[PDB]
């Protein structure tokens, strides 16, 4: 009856597009017209006006003769098959399209099947690899969420989050002049003696003055061992393999970030694997954007805004490393970066990532910030709904401000998607933010100055105001914000208007705090923001979006 | 050199006097005038606009040609003398008043030569448990903050928070008919069948239908265990002495209430022992006010108090239970009141009561709450000064904000001490407020249609517009605010004039938005605050007892 | 190629009788004879002396006409053909059989499939509930080990260890005059008052002078408030159903018997429902055997026995209840006993079941027994061997010794297969025993007088000799300890014979400090041991059994 997997599909195509139509009459229906005198017809549990649909399954074809149930792998094709005749597609894009369409379905229902003690998680409050490893469902708005090429099944079960794997990292005894790295606070050759020391404490027998202790992905590190410029430094005796070791490792939301507990550093690998349409190698450039803001969090303009957001902390991607081939080539599939563990001293506080919470049920029962507003309401003793209330208001104070004010103030831009979003709650409240992923820190011009004092001001990730004005809004509001609000009226807590309402308020009060007003009248008085459209994205291996946070 | 009972005695005093004089010269002294040529002179090492004065020690008397040093016993005994002339003032009272005050003085000393994991305290976030044990020095501005009347030394080892001790609770078996007493959510029978399983389940094989499980304070219970009217319940068969037994139980702050992690329900004893000028026996008076907010915590608009503030949270003490004689009368030296152990499923959170926080170092280090910003400052990698500004603004917003509000707009008068209030940290930040004792608590004249909804817009704990002004701005800001800012201008982090200002910004903010401003007026305009002393009102057991405090708040 | 379900429903039929045969040459082959020059041929990957064998699949169908592989539907069904005309059983109730055998291997390969957890159960200690839930297999030696008749699907996922679930107990408000009970040291009222005060706190609003809170199975519960006389206690109002509430309960290996770690007693509920041969409903008898033996191990000789064996705990259970319908007749299917939570101050004691430790592999790895003889050996820094013979001798001392002794000089029988079982270690080590199920526990002749101090003398279960030298012997040794050396036998840690050996002699060392040495006479000199066939029982809704512990 209900497809979490499915929905993913069909809520990306109908926020990408305009042909489609709601029956007047009830039971509401949801069409999109095949042409041709046939359509489909989907049953309407939950209209969202952010398009967090739930539709009721199965679908129906319509036809001349009458009407009929159609499992998603063929209502899926005809769509496939719909839009490569009206717009005019090539057809060996659109089979590997449909393709890696059924394989992420697939792949939803063995983690759904697999997954016996989801529904349980509903029952307490959620530490952070707990809720790193509760998304079954993906990106709620791409049509193939959970493609995972090259993987196999065996391999899927042990590297990604979706089967709760915990696995030790892969080491090597590397002689140095074959390491590149860098690193704040201890060296280079200080941090990988600290990392090892703390999770392969075995392994220090091999640690020497020239010859150090490497990480590595368990798959990469056999990816990258069979390759012949790794393996000619195996000859030349500049490397040797340690094996397993360890400390449990748990794969992330990301999978190529890991965590550990006890680690006062997780770590984030270059690992070769599609995973919404991009491959999820590092690059010496990318590593360089963390250590660009981590240096910058050590001036005192850094210093002034951490006080004032004293609940606001950022996971400083503040160290990195890779192997050198034999001619000093830095090889890109073996690069990792070093992420500040903020949770180590603290390992079962309810620091949370967003899109876990927001995610829908693949039970069809509630979400699991649901539940969380639920034992709010519960515990202080007022309604669901004053405790959806409370925990929407919240989130703006602790989560929208300081990212928004972080750009207005001081020029520094966070892209805060739903699993760069670490909420920090206690009591199922939400008391402050953890910001992950550096990869999505960008500077505007009016950060320059600040720049400067540490001579990056020519920085690669400079955006102009145009720039930001596409970017910002769909991640912090369309990709973040209007899933809380969205889960929130699905389960009927109060509907996404008046709760979106909320949001516009405080947004409002934030915008008169700050220096540069540019975004947030962009955000509450413009009409239509750019979105970005994953459905047609990820067909090709950009659409208007109606602004519902306008004065009405 | 240090002495910080002596300073309470001298810092009471400095705040309800006119009478003393500070020197031109350095280093500075402060000076007590004795008359006839005399005088007290005390080296200042921190002087305080809010009065929280740090004095180098030993004193010295000024009088003839010269002076010498005079230890705390003397200079005490001379300031008494003095007010004996000046007051006319009984000799019994006076030599009653200077004896308490020495048994501070000793008892005080005798706790910090016994609690060398005190110091230690300062290496990490505290529990409750802890915080609620930590207070050494008691109330700031009291001349006997430590007076146990009539606890014996080896009885104020255990019963007191000081040393730090555990005990298990009393129990009698009591039949129903000589148990007197009221519940929400859980009728009495209930909520001690419940309090008995989780605190002493051995001892539920006495529990039956006309027989119940009734805790007792242990000191209580051997004392009313010893009266005429038990012991004939006793020879009735109504009582049975069941001894101690069950799970540790935590004296907390204010010693007649005890805490027990793993226990749903605080407990909260009559205590017939005087601290700080009040026996702490409970009146069935007092335990009805906590029932009658509990009971207003239902409503509706209390709902809606509650999802504004959702991380303000009041303890609610929804029941309570006494022994009745023979006759029926309900024996006040027996009650004890349950009040909602908010922290039974966090034993560990970083919630710590106020008071414990401010405390000056009995060895002159840091206080706790100097140890708390550090380590903000540490982690956040901000200026000490920064994380100090950070933690008053904090403190503003989780725990002022709430109970001016709820006054303001709701009619709800919650007189929170500085031990009446806990400071809910998350990293040594303060994220939430949580209030107790509900004997102090309030009601305005425009909170009477809400209090009509469960019928007590006729309670007797309804305040007067005077009454509000006199009291709730000495709780919550001088008895409160100012020492969160003076323990932080005494660590040298910022100047209380400064820190002071930035309380100013945050409480002119909040009165624009609520509706009844007659509070906040008060506190930010009104030159003076006219309150109560605690010096002259131990030395009594009227235009003295109540004296005015210059505003610090005020546009200057 | 590995299938344990399988193998349980072989080697039970290997043990159980004498028609089958070795192959001389190797690759060693057994062979089942089904007549009419036909045969099944086995691969043998490991021969046991105790019948615990691994055999490689597929099977082998062999006829004069040649040889072809033949899946587990296939061979069991071609056995009961064979079994049904040479017993001449019956038609109908062989294939009653031989569907509750296909019904409990596919039931097996669903739950290993949904139990991705379970290998990693190997890498540190386990705890008491893990090692409850830890038993896929079942019992190694029935043929359909994991039947749950009538439990659907839906019903096993949540009421059986399998899939490791855990759920809240339902709840009845009852009127004291239809509760029917018993309790020690706590009255019946005040047992039920503190058994909901810990478990369910909240129902307490409900809780009165007559009206008392009875605890159900969420299964057993709804199945019963169905009934007619059920229904008339609710229309008379002498029952209110409160629903279900409170902390969380996980079945144990036997799933009747529930565990809650927070809890001063486990419950053993009377379930309707089929485990290997018998319907798990309880009966009042049954729960007095347990009232009988706490009110025994009240006196002053259990007090001499506990002195002498302090590592030795039997869980008493000291209480049970019942509803009565109107006309005051005890309702069997609403019993249940409370039995002592011994774990209830460490819950992360290594206290675990001995069946789910010595149970095979599914994906054919180490045993969980393997495992923490593995840890016990890297610990000490000894050899494997060594450490398994010292598991072996400590596991002797601390579960054989108290066992035997308790028959021979007090008269105490306690009947403990390996789910009665629960090993204490310290460290992977053995060091104690908790005797669990006071339904297996029985009384010799020489026990009279000591019943005689509480008037017990006449009980039910009081066995003669012959009674104690058929049973006692096959739960004792071989249903306990010959799975412990064939389990380390299997893995190749020493062979079954060689630890049988030491096995004996510290049996023979234990018979000249017993008085009574009758029962270790027969066990370590008579040539022939009377053995269950839960093959040919389960057949039908014993077999004599060449002796090993002989001196040769
Ligand atoms: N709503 C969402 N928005 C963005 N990503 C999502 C969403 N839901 C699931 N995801 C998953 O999260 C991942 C986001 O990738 P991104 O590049 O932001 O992180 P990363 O750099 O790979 O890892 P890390 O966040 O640990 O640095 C994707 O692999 C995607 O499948
Ligand atoms: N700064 C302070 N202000 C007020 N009281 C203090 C202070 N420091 C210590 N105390 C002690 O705390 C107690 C407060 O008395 P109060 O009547 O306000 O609370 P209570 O009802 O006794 O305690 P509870 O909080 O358990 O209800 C006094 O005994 C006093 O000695
Ligand atoms: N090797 C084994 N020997 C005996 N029983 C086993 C074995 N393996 C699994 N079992 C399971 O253990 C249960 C034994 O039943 P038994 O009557 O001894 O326990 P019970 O009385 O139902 O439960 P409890 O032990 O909790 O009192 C059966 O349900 C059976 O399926
Ligand atoms: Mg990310
Ligand atoms: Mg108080
Ligand atoms: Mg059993």
């Amino acid at each position: 009856t209900l497809d979490v997997a499915a929905q993913c599909f069909l809520n990306s195509l109908v926020r990408e597009t305009k042909d489609w139509r709601l029956t007047e009459y009830q039971p509401t229906q949801l069409i999109i017209p095949l042409g041709e005198q046939q359509a489909l017809h989907f049953r309407v549990a939950y209209f969202s006006p952010t398009q967090h649909h739930r539709f009721e399954f199965p679908a129906r074809l319509v036809t001349a003769s009458g009407s009929h149930p159609v499992d998603f792998a063929t209502l899926s094709r005809l769509i496939v098959d719909k839009l490569q005749h009206q717009l005019l597609l090539p057809a060996t894009s659109c089979e590997t399209f449909h393709q890696r369409v059924m394989e992420s379905h697939a792949h939803t229902q063995q983690a759904i099947d697999a997954r016996h003690d989801w529904a349980a998680l509903r029952e307490k409050a959620l530490n952070f690899g707990e809720a790193e490893q509760a998304l079954l469902v993906g990106h709620a708005f791409h049509p193939a969420p959970k493609s995972h090429e090259p993987f196999n099944q065996q391999e899927a079960e042990r590297y990604l989050p979706d089967f709760a794997p915990h696995f030790p990292l892969r080491w090597f005894a590397v002689n140095k002049t074959q390491i590149a790295g860098e690193s704040l606070h201890l060296n280079l050759q200080q941090r990988l003696t600290r990392f090892a020391a703390e999770n392969a404490p075995q392994l220090l027998n091999e640690l020497s003055d020239n010859q150090w202790l490497f990480p590595l992905h368990p798959w990469q590190g056999e990816y990258l061992l069979q390759q012949e410029w790794c393996q000619e430094l195996v000859a030349k005796g500049l490397i040797k393999d340690l094996g397993e070791a360890g400390a449990p490792w748990l794969p992330t939301t990301s999978s190529r970030s890991l965590y550990c507990a006890t680690s006062r550093d997780m770590i984030k690998f270059s690992l070769s694997v599609r995973l919404t349409n991009s491959v999820r190698t590092l690059s010496v450039k990318e590593v360089k954007r963390g250590m660009r803001l981590a240096r910058l969090a050590q001036t005192d303009d850094w210093q002034t805004l951490q006080a004032r957001f004293p609940t606001f902390r950022v996971m400083q991607e503040d160290g990195w490393a890779g192997l050198r081939d034999l001619h000093g080539n830095i090889m890109q599939e073996s690069l990792f970066a070093l992420r500040e563990n903020l949770l180590v001293d603290q390992p079962q506080s309810q620091t949370n990532v967003l899109v876990s919470l927001t995610q829908a049920a693949p039970d069809g029962g509630d979400s699991l910030l649901v539940a969380a507003v639920k034992r709010l309401s519960d515990r202080l003793g007022i309604t669901a709904q004053q405790a959806a209330h409370a925990w929407v208001d919240a989130y703006c104070h602790q989560v929208l401000k300081p990212l928004f004010t972080a750009e207005a103030d001081y020029g520094l831009v966070l892209l805060a998607h739903q699993q760069n979003i670490l909420v920090q709650m206690l009591g199922d409240l939400p008391v402050g933010l953890i910001y992950r992923d550096c990869q999505g820190s960008a500077f505007m011009p009016h950060a320059a100055g600040w720049l400067d004092t540490i001579g990056e001001a020519q920085a690669e990730n400079v955006f102009t105001r145009e720039q930001l004005l596409r970017y910002f809004p769909y991640y912090l509001l369309v990709n973040s914000t209007f899933a809380v609000t969205a889960a929130l009226g699905a389960a009927g807590l109060d509907s996404e208007a008046n709760l979106m309402a909320r949001v516009r308020t405080l947004l409002a009060e934030m915008r008169d705090q700050v220096t540069h007003k540019t975004c947030l009248n962009y955000v509450l008085e413009n009409p239509y923001w750019n979105v970005k459209g994953n459905f047609f994205c990820y067909l090709n291996d950009y659409f208007d979006f109606a602004n519902p946070l306008l004065a009405q």
